[PDB]
């Protein structure tokens, strides 16, 4: 079947990539970066992120695989020393699939939609900003501070975590909202976990210019009227060869490897 | 059908109770506190809690209803001025049912099981304590501090919330673990959200005596070997007459009513 | 003696200002916005801030006074209804003086100094940034995240407070440092309180461009080599007529007025 | 001069102690655990704590010294391999003295005073408790939760730190108050830093029984009417031989040694 490989770009990553391609040449494996059924990423979690967005239009037909040439990553959870084993199993393996929930973000002006593997955040064009938070068409609070972060289950170990967010198992179809330096003299303060059909809307009070980020991409949006968040209907599919539990991955990254 | 009514015990609650019983006398409604199909609680969230545990053996056959004679409660979400309307609909209504997840706690010595509507916590017999946290048979961390809290979705607005926990919609079948004054000089720090089949086990290191609480009940357990948490298979059923969304209930309690 | 008055600029503030000037015309009080010995601010805490920086070169010769025409402020702690009483006492009163510590910030390139009443912060030109934190010439930590905040005692109720900082009585000559979304996978996490002669230095790792803020003024600094913080030798002097304790002011703003 | 030595009690500590005593026998050094002018502690920070309280009545005449046979401690900041060097300098050295602020706690019934090197805390006889917090005779807030902690500057790296407290340089004469699981549905939330003459009083609302702790000692106090905190007039004196800065000590304990 078809496959492609992205590389962090350093010596270690390019060489690992050139070798896997060689091993793939020993099997019925056509390299194709247009319609790959398998996407292998070599480097770190950031390299994986870029690979996700590069192919975010054929997600339902792709199985992703993350190799870390550096520190152990949440998405890049395979060691380089297992690259050749991957080649073999990927070839004639009926390997299983693991799917994670994604975050849908909608921006409206006076619509643009995006998909996020980790999170989407909103901040001001300088200084603290003010937006109204509407949950399912009901006003929930008026937020003033640095910004807000809406996170996927797998993205909870990222930006979410730094903002006091909870770590959530990716088998749970949900999204989590956290605050950035909220001034309270009135917000909920606590992070909020939303289910599959709940819609969270952010609306401008005075200023209509915001810095909106989706994972690594950061876009200054002008004359914005609304920002809508909801658990996407699309999912990211991983190739599963062995058992590497999420909590073990949490333990190795933050407690001790 | 059969029904019963518990009261906070003050003048306001007893009188509201005596009136509802009277209204129920105008319908085919046999009062029975042994096998009630309807359990109405009058007072606060604490009164509701006591009512839950009083009938925790017939949960699958009971529909609960909470009336608040004081401040608006998360479980007691009906105003007294609507008591008579409840009577009528409860009589000849095909009212819907809303179910919330519960927490199963297991204690083993050298087994006792309990159900919690809000949370279960563990603390020491004085001073900071030490326990090993095992997630699905894999050691996750060694905790030293004041204690730990395992919370249901609806219980996240309670003790969980004070410990930095996230607020979680009760339609999500999950449990959340938070820390109490963890010493870090090594824990995850972040709250953890577990799904339906994950098992979290707490194990003694040196001392085998702990103060274990399940909602309002607090029991000093001696010679404890293990404390196991998991999302219960049982659920609490509410009677649904109107629409009072969880996030609206969150807003009214913490933001402004 | 000489005095001046700044106004928030709305109807309420301008009229209060025109009246106080009139009352001052009934006494030996020459209006002078060049060398005033008394600076009265009318509006909010922000109006007071602007007044501080407008005269930050004659701080040792000025006594400040804050009037709030809106909500009670930490610096603007006089009600409009007491404006005329201020006029009288300011005229022939041997009123006392209350002084608060200030923050000195130094920026070096490849020097510019500033004074802050509230705080100074540093952030990146987009995304998370990395700087080395040196305390008294000894490397303390390498910070990665959104930014850092160095705060004066009186500024602890402001931005500091939102970042988890402690509230510190302004009679204590100190500065407090807090983190903004630190990634920990290694920082202290806890806020840090420094005494009068300690010097905290921030140094660029890869990028030399930062957004540096001093109170309300925000300046993008390029080719920065070092940012030095220390408790200033200069102090801001207030005119004291009555007793309005700091903790009472804290209580009224955050607990209930 | 007179001196004494306390030991953690294990093999390593007793032997280090027997050797130092021997070295002291080679100088004019009379061992006396009644009126020692020098108190050497061998073990950890806890061993030092016990040594502080054992001699809390002759603090003004004693110079303390902490040796760690285990991990580096904040009070026990000398390595065993430097024990003999200590002996020599302690003998004929005009060594300097370093003094840290202490916390005075007063309990009144229907008075008992105590001194704390680290902190004093108050908790309930089971479950959440309620007390009124009065700052300098002015009601500040009504607290409901697990408890409160009043901490010295050097004690901020201890229990304080786990409760979100700030780390404060011990040259600052102050005390810091932190909350334990405060329910907010109304407290300040932020830690509070008080100066030398401020008095913080805790007063019972309904229940008059509390668990009061001073460092390691924990006493259930019955029929308590008031608990008063203030920066003590007494100070603990250390012997200073070399330069081991507080922030370096913070870095080595929490960042990396
Ligand atoms: N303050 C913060 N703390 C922790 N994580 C943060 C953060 N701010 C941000 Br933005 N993030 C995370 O940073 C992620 C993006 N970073 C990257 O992709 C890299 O930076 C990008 C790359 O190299 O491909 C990955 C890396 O450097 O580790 C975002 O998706 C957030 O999850
Ligand atoms: N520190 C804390 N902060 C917030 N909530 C806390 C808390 N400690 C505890 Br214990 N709780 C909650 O207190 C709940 C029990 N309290 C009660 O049931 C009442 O106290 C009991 C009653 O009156 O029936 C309810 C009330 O007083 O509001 C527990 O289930 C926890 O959820
Ligand atoms: N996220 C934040 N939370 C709380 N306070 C914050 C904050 N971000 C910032 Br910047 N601040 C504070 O905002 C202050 C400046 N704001 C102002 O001066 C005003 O905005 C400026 C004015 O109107 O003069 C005051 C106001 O609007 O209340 C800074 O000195 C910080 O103390
Ligand atoms: N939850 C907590 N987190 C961090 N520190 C805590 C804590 N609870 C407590 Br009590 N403490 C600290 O524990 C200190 C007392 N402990 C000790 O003295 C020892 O336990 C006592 C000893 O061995 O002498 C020291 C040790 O074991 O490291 C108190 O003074 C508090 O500062
Ligand atoms: N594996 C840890 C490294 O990868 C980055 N990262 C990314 Br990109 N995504 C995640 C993620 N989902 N969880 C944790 N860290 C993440 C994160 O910023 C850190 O630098
Ligand atoms: N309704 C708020 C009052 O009820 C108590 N409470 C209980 Br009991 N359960 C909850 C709960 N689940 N969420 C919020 N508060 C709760 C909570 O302690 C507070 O005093
Ligand atoms: N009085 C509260 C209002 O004034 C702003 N503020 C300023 Br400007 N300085 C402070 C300050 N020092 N403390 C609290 N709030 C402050 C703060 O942002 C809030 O909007
Ligand atoms: N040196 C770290 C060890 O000593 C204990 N400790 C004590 Br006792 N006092 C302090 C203290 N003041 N700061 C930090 N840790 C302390 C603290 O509980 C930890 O176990």
């Amino acid at each position: 079947m078809k496959y492609m490989i992205t590389s962090k770009g350093d010596e270690k990553s390019d060489l690992l990539r050139l070798n896997m391609i060689a091993g793939f040449g020993e099997y019925d494996m056509e390299y194709d970066d247009v319609e790959p059924e398998i996407v292998i990423s070599i480097g770190g979690d950031g390299t994986f992120l870029s690979a996700f967005h590069q192919y975010e239009e054929r997600l339902d037909e792709i199985a992703f695989i993350g190799i870390h040439t550096g520190h152990l990553g949440f998405y890049a959870d395979w060691r380089p020393a297992e690259a050749d084993k991957l080649v073999k199993l990927l070839a004639k393996g009926e390997y299983q699939k693991v799917s994670y929930p994604l975050l849908k973000t909608t921006v409206k002006y006076g619509e643009a939609t995006y998909l996020a593997l980790n999170e989407s955040t909103v901040k001001s064009s300088g200084g603290p900003f003010v937006v109204d938070v509407v949950i399912n068409d009901i006003h929930f609070e008026r937020f003033r501070g640095d910004g807000l972060c809406m996170s996927t289950p797998s993205g909870t170990t990222a930006y979410n975590k730094s903002l006091g967010g909870a770590l959530m198992h990716p088998s749970i179809e949900a999204m989590q909202l956290t605050e950035m330096a909220s001034i309270n003299n009135r917000t909920i303060g606590s992070p909020l976990v939303f289910p599959k059909h709940h819609v969270v809307s952010l609306q401008p009070v005075n200023d209509k210019d915001f810095q909106i980020s989706v994972d690594h991409l950061s876009i200054l949006h002008r004359d914005v009227q609304e920002i809508r968040y909801e658990v996407s209907a699309k999912k990211i599919h991983f190739a599963r060869f062995r058992s590497f539990p999420f909590w073990r991955r949490v333990h190795d990254s933050f407690i001790e490897d």
